[PDB]
């Protein structure tokens, strides 16, 4: 049945993949011209006529729109826009303005002191508590009393009011500029911020007043990355967070296909510990371009400029990581690749066990034998031929089949042979040799009907016409059969994907409306 | 720690108020101060103390030196006297676990305290009056017991249901939940080497090795090996896990368009486990492949209204290479409809195939 979705003016504007949903599927179909996407049943029947979006429109279509389908989630890729990063710093308070002091011990022929140091002024006060044979002397004693002299002591040398709070023996100190907060007591009676910088993790208050439910301190002992804290007041804990200023929350990343057949967009998380120096910005945030998309053993891939970036396991929108004290396994995954020439990864696939990354001018393989995690993660060029990385490649019975270019007005594929012997070694041989000048213009799709051994090409060359490859692999693992023989069509086809049994052609209809040619 | 010339104080806040109780000890010289000077006594002050600051008396108990508070909404106990002398909870937060009570009140008997320094994730214990001991458990409103599960086939011939454990340790931050918890759907099942196999839409969950129930993490300060394993992996489409094989050494799960291989020449453990596509081809998964001599032969559909079987050759010079060839290219047209079973007799070298297509026939 024609669908109702009107032709796309441009002869390369049309993107097609489906999506299986338990025992029923559905086509996605996206317009690039006008960005309005469209779910069809799994034979011609529109489900939800999703609205058009402005992050579906691209220059060039059909092959800048890139899917992957993690879990029960489907995410839709444009290559044309660039993800923007949002610093909201809501609920975090400046570090360099805020300090405490808190009182471990009490003594009692002691003199108290503080000195609180900043751009506005230095205020220092001192209290001194007698022996305990004074009258009145235990009551004072008590480190309640001693901070409430103190901080009365403090607002008597000069600092405003509203700028020292506290509830019990915390006293906390904002507003300043620089301040840092110090005094003379011994260590083993109190306990001060300095520059927002504690000892230990045992150090941090966690009963700071009220004024405090953004107070942010490092934990560190000289000789460690910055490791930062935020204090919660509801739940008087102290929790990891990201450093002031940090990048919190990322928009324009791919949209979300969820379990409804609707298509929404979804924040992606920010930094969630430490700081730029030992958590990093991933590929996709330091260059501000993303070349395609995959979904790996459990985690997304967002190739961005030759450097690939894998999310969390069970969080796909987490790309930072979530701790600094320890580099935690299923967590953010940052890893990069030279080349000769400055080449980019456009194409990842996932052949039999491994992630085979593709490139314009450079081909590498991620081993996925046994569960990669950020300390041993690593990638490594097999080969750096020239390829069309554009179109996504399609695994061909044993072997991957990716599209070249041997002239500026042909092209042609490439195989990409699997080593019958070492686990993860792989040589690429080309497979249209006899067919130079066969395939004008450049590959536009690709796709394999897995249970009739055939594969469908598209080409920019004859808008009219498709490439069939038809293969079968015998005992050896040697082809028996390759045929390249060319199909044509009334109309130009524009899409078209494969399904268990059969094909789907979306060709130009005669009218304003796409038809489905099935196979 | 007892001291003579101190002053004790705690304050107790939460919504329904605040209060603050202080009781004074004076030195070794004064009358009755030695015994006034006891934790047993200060405790009891104390509390007299928090009692006159209007606090209702059915909010507090106590047994030795060891105050409990309770009926409270967001109650956080704290005090002004030293770290070296008394110890408080805050919001049900200790530095480490010496810190731990272990000697509150009868009225305690599922007190909850998590045990870090600011840096560690959630680690939650609960408290046994009985035994007057801290257990490690999970946090407050968490899964517990999953019923619904598949029954259980004892040694006598009887079949009968059997609940699953729920999460024993931390939260879900840190022991998140198995692929068929978090997704309602199971598709498949398997026993692999000592634990049993749970495929749930593209993710993989094994149980411990020796309770083949527990498919949660049993403890949180380390990630302890023979515990829970899940794993997931990606495909090109959002397919799903619904038949896992046990090769010769390795236990093969197949998808609807996605295969994979799971290692077991060493024994895995959660840090280990990972699983890796082999070759995203399409299959009719729904079906058990089975083992015919040398190689699997799982099935598959070339047509809407036909069915084959593809075979998958293992290498046989790599430990754990596979690669897939289809083995009824020549029986295009012979298997109408799709594949129901499969069998095969290991000492005759014969299997047999039940389609759909004709009721009374078999391959």
């Amino acid at each position: 049945a024609q669908t109702l979705m009107e032709n796309p003016v441009s002869p390369d504007a049309l993107f097609s993949t489906y999506i299986e949903r338990g025992t029923d599927g559905r086509h996605l179909l996206i317009n690039t011209e006008a960005g309005i996407w469209q779910i069809l049943s799994k034979d011609a029947t529109t489900l939800i006529r999703s609205g058009q979006a402005d992050y579906l429109k691209a220059s060039i279509g059909a092959t800048s729109i890139q899917t992957a389908s993690i879990a029960g989630l489907t995410y839709i890729l444009n290559t044309e826009q660039t993800p923007v990063a949002h610093v909201d710093n809501t609920g975090k308070l400046n570090p360099a303005n805020t300090g405490f002091f808190y009182i471990v011990a009490s003594s009692f022929s002691k003199r108290w002191t503080i000195t609180v140091q900043s751009n506005e002024g230095t205020w220092t006060a001192v209290h001194d508590v007698g022996a305990s044979s004074d009258d009145g002397a235990v009551p004072a004693a008590t480190a309640s009393a001693v901070i409430n002299s103190l901080k009365t002591n403090l607002l008597a040398a000069g600092m405003p009011s509203d700028k020292v709070d506290t509830f019990g023996s915390y006293m906390f100190i904002k507003g300043l500029t620089n301040v840092v907060v110090s005094s003379d007591a011994g260590t083993t009676y109190a306990r001060w911020s300095n520059q927002s910088r504690v000892d230990e993790e045992s150090d941090l208050p966690a009963q700071l007043p009220a004024s405090a439910n953004g107070c942010m301190c490092r934990v560190g002992a000289a000789s460690t990355s910055a490791t930062w804290y935020r204090f919660d007041y509801a739940t008087r804990q102290w929790n990891e967070d990201s450093a002031y200023s940090s990048i919190t929350k990322i928009t324009n990343m791919p949209l979300e296909f969820a379990a409804d057949d609707q298509i929404i967009p979804r924040d992606f998380e920010g930094r969630l510990a430490g700081d730029d120096e030992n958590n990093e910005d991933p590929g996709f945030v330091e260059n501000g371009y993303i070349t395609g998309i995959a979904a790996f053993q459990g985690r997304l891939v967002l190739l961005s400029g030759s450097r690939v970036s894998m999310s969390a396991s069970g969080l796909y929108q987490r790309f930072y990581r979530s701790t600094v004290v320890n580099l935690l396994d299923t967590d953010r995954i940052d890893i990069g690749a030279a080349s000769a020439q400055d080449s980019v990864f456009r194409a990842a696939l996932q052949f039999n066990r491994d992630l085979v990354v593709f490139g314009d001018s450079m081909q590498a393989v991620i081993a996925g034998n046994a569960v990669l995690t950020p300390t041993n993660a690593s990638i490594a060029l097999t080969s750096e031929f020239s390829c069309d990385s554009r179109v996504i490649p399609v695994v061909t019975g044993q072997t991957v089949l990716y599209a070249s270019r041997r002239n500026s007005d042909y092209a042609g594929l490439l195989e990409f042979i699997p080593s019958a012997y070492t686990s993860s070694q792989y040589v690429s041989q080309d497979a249209t040799v006899h067919l130079p000048r066969y395939i004008p213009g450049r590959v536009m799709d690709m796709q394999v009907s897995s249970v009739t051994n055939v594969a469908f090409f598209r080409y920019s060359g004859e808008r009219t016409s498709v490439l069939v490859y038809e293969f079968l692999w015998g005992e050896d693992a040697k082809r028996a059969q390759g045929a390249y023989h060319k199909w044509v069509l009334p109309y130009d086809v524009l899409s078209l994907h494969t399904l268990s049994e059969a094909a789907y052609f979306f060709v130009r209809g005669p009218g304003a409306y796409v038809l489905a040619l099935r196979v």
